[PDB]
């Protein structure tokens, strides 16, 4: 079925919780093997997120090269993204490494640090620029070169240095700072206009390394974001825009990260992104 239509008909009939059972019932189920060594729990956020085996960022490091990271391959769409979890206070500096590593431009942040009275990620980042962070476990240091405050989110503009090398390297991040604590936003337009504000940044195009997207656990909010941006491509590059089928993109993209999509809410608002977006696209 078309989009819109099968929208309203999904609600009219109030079956977005039995619709999202289903998407659950066919994810895929892939090895996680290297995730539940017993070296890396200190590593994981959360026990049940894990990467699989056969998708996982690895550390050009020889000791452990693991970090809970999974690299999303679109093909048709011509985009890749790497989903992580919100770095914790022993993984600032792998999360650093990788995005050296992977030559990523943007970092894309979609919580707070903290939220609902607790700590859902490190604050990870310098917050005054005459205050720079060094990562001595992998010998980067990090500058706040600027700072743009707006309405629903904040750019930051941040310097990378590999003090190895000597090299630098110019890092933007893009910080959605207004998603509730509870539930999901009422309306995808200050999301949309977000994610269009990244775009435009060539952050997600193909002459860098992949983006890299994180929440707390990096599948729920996360996941919004990377299938939201694939299909609206999508609906760009197809002859009949009205075939982009948002629960077989979605079920593409868990191939490579388990639990994109953490309620039926999420995926509700994720048509309704689609949805409103491809409007606005013409
Ligand atoms: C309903 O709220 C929105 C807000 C913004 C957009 C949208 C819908 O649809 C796609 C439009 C494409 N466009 C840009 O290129 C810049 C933002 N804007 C997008």
């Amino acid at each position: 079925m078309e989009m819109e239509k099968e929208f309203e008909q999904i609600d009219k009939s109030g079956s977005w919780a039995a619709i999202y059972q289903d998407i659950r019932h066919e994810a895929s189920d892939f090895p996680s093997r290297v995730a539940k060594l017993p070296k890396n729990k200190n590593r994981n956020r959360y026990r049940d997120v894990s990467p699989f085996d056969h998708s996982r960022i690895k550390l050009h490091q020889e000791d452990n090269d693991y970090i809970n990271a999974s690299l999303i391959k679109m093909e048709e769409a011509q985009r890749s993204y790497i989903l992580t979890q919100g770095p914790l206070p022993n993984t600032v500096g792998h999360f650093w490494e990788m995005v050296w590593e992977q030559k990523s431009r943007g970092v894309v942040m979609l919580n707070r640090v903290m939220e609902k009275g607790s700590l859902k990620c490190a604050q990870y980042w310098p917050q005054k620029e005459e205050k720079e962070m060094i990562f001595e476990d992998t010998n980067l240091k990090l500058t706040l070169i600027s700072e743009d405050i707006k309405s629903y989110y904040t750019v930051r503009q941040l310097e990378l240095e590999n003090l190895t090398t000597q090299e630098t390297r110019e890092i933007l991040h893009f910080h959605y700072t207004t998603w509730p604590d509870f539930g999901v936003p009422e309306s995808p337009a200050s999301f949309l206009n977000f994610l269009f504000k990244v775009r435009e940044s060539g952050s997600l195009s193909p002459e860098h390394g992949p983006v890299v997207v994180h929440c707390s656990a990096g599948i729920g909010r996360s996941g919004t974001f990377c299938l939201a941006d694939t299909c609206l491509l999508l609906m760009d590059k197809r002859k009949d825009p009205s075939s982009v089928d948002i629960k077989k993109v979605l079920l593409e993209m868990r191939k490579f990260r388990m639990g994109l999509i953490q309620t039926a809410d999420q995926l509700r608002f994720s048509y309704l992104a689609v949805i409103e977006g491809a409007k606005f696209i013409m």
